[PDB]
């Protein structure tokens, strides 16, 4: 049962769990620890022998979820130090030039790993896929921006986990030249910042963007003020020479507090008034730090960055639901709430109406979901596909309209569904998809995920501006659409 497979800093020790070779917590990086917290990933010590990889390693740290989120959204923690590691399933190291799939997570870029149980991937390598997945720095470790410290770490670390991959996935029987990376909401970020980011050059020949964009950055400026607001709280400098010492526990609490501040209403007499306008969305996204990251991804996207990468990219119907719905409040939401919320995007009242006429809401608490479902994934989503209409590479896209039936039915298609359909994970993901979810839509979209990263065609017509083109899957039927909801679309033409 024992497989071992010769690294860059050493043998590893997996196992064959059932035709699959399985590598769990094989180090990327040095433990981030202390000052470390904040340096760039060093390469691991190499090592003579054999390093067992056959346990998930330690998870990087991060808070609980919140309340209502967190009993949707179960999260695995794994104690310890050593957290900058990657899992590789292969379905046999001696095979030649197989597609691989590298996972990263999503989280809000302060929670997640790569170890969740809903992203196994014994599923893709029983499909001939090399896949890997990964952790990363989170939160303040992984992206305040401080003056004595490389700007986003957590980016340098999936730059890292990638480069590993590039450099060692041949002796687990992948082609480091047919590499699609994939990830959904901030792993889907993540994958856009890469490629806004020079030093990601040529670690991707596909990208699988899943319900995340290239709008989530914070501004210089922006991440100076977080820092120092961050550095008050805990009574020190704000420099890495000082958090390097915070425990990680008082970290994670003034990190959480702040997340907790920017996602309402931030007080101006604290943030300034950037940020009490939202001028950040979330804010331990990566900083537009000028040499890493030179400008937002969006905008480097739509002056070519990526357009070498084949692309698939979609969103759920009712992303936003999973944030505005489950504690029961959306019926509280008014109509002069959601106009002063268009208002904001410099949109009139009436822009509501359009919303209703789709089929997108009737009261003011749905139609304002659908309203930043639009703002925060679709609209993002398609103008990366818009930008990409002379791209040499490929362009895909899918809704996935699947409503789970959690909470009698409220969520609909929310935020993070199609998760444990792409990796037939359903049984580990009932929190979220319910008790009975249809294992044949997860054949169906894992099928086609697969298919992408083999070929770079999940196996339907390409997105285009023409048509508009999506695959729309569903139970019982998946099928394809045309320009879904072009009325609400078109408001958007010259927002901010």
């Amino acid at each position: 049962m024992e497989i071992v497979i010769r690294t860059g800093s050493g043998d590893v020790r997996g196992s064959k769990e059932n035709g699959i070779a399985v590598f769990r917590g094989i180090p990327y990086a040095e433990p981030p620890v202390g000052a470390h917290r904040f340096t760039a990933p060093r390469p691991p010590r190499p090592w003579d022998g054999v390093r067992d990889a056959t346990e998930f390693s330690a998870t990087a740290p991060r808070p609980p979820y919140p309340e209502a989120i967190g009993a949707l959204l179960i999260e695995r923690f794994i104690p310890g130090d050593d957290y900058l590691t990657l899992n590789v399933w292969t379905p046999d190291p001696n095979a030649v030039g197989l597609p691989v799939m590298v996972w990263i997570h999503g989280g809000a870029f302060t929670n997640g790993s790569g170890s969740e149980p809903v992203y196994d991937g014994a599923a893709f390598a029983r499909d001939g896929v090399v896949f890997v997945s990964f952790n990363y720095r989170l939160g303040i470790i992984g992206f305040a921006d401080l003056p004595d410290a490389p700007s986003n770490r957590g980016l340098l670390d999936q730059i890292a986990a990638l480069e590993w991959v590039r450099d060692n996935i041949a002796r687990f029987g992948g082609d480091p030249g047919n590499v699609t990376v994939f990830g959904e909401s901030a792993g889907a970020m993540s994958v856009c910042t890469l490629m806004a980011t020079p030093r990601a050059r040529g670690l991707f020949r596909r990208a699988i963007l899943q319900s995340g964009a290239g709008n989530m950055a914070v501004a210089a400026e922006d991440a100076t003020t977080i820092a120092a607001v961050i550095a008050h709280r805990l009574g020190v400098e704000p420099t890495a020479a000082a958090l390097a010492h915070v425990p990680v526990a008082q970290l994670l609490d003034v990190q959480q507090q702040v997340a907790q501040e920017i996602q309402g209403a931030p007080d101006p007499a604290v943030w300034g008034e950037r940020i009490a306008g939202g001028s950040v969305l979330l804010p331990f996204a990566p900083v537009i730090d000028g040499e890493l990251l030179s400008q937002r991804p969006a905008e480097a996207i739509a002056g070519g960055a990526g357009h070498d990468v084949d692309l698939l990219f979609g969103t759920t119907t009712d992303e936003y639901r999973l944030f505005l719905a489950p504690t029961g409040l959306l019926p509280f939401i008014t109509s002069d709430y959601v106009t002063a919320h268009l208002a904001k995007s410099g949109l009139d009242a009436d822009a509501a109406k359009a919303y209703t006429a789709e089929g997108r809401g009737e009261e003011p608490g749905d139609i304002l979901a659908s309203i930043i479902t639009d703002q925060v994934f679709r609209i993002p989503a398609l103008r990366i596909a818009e930008s990409r209409v002379d791209a040499p590479a490929r362009t895909f896209g899918y809704e996935f309209a699947w409503r789970t039936p959690q909470l009698d039915g409220i969520l609909g298609a929310c935020h993070a569904v199609e998760l444990p359909f792409v990796f037939r994970t359903l049984d580990r993901a009932a929190s979220l998809v319910g008790t009975n979810p249809p294992e044949e839509l997860a054949e169906t979209v894992h099928n086609a995920w697969v298919r992408f990263a083999t070929s770079g065609d999940p196996g339907w017509p390409a997105w285009n501006p023409e048509t508009r083109s999506v695959m729309r899957f569903d139970h019982p039927v998946s099928e394809m659409v045309t320009d879904p909801y072009p009325a609400t679309r078109a408001l958007w033409d010259g927002v901010p």
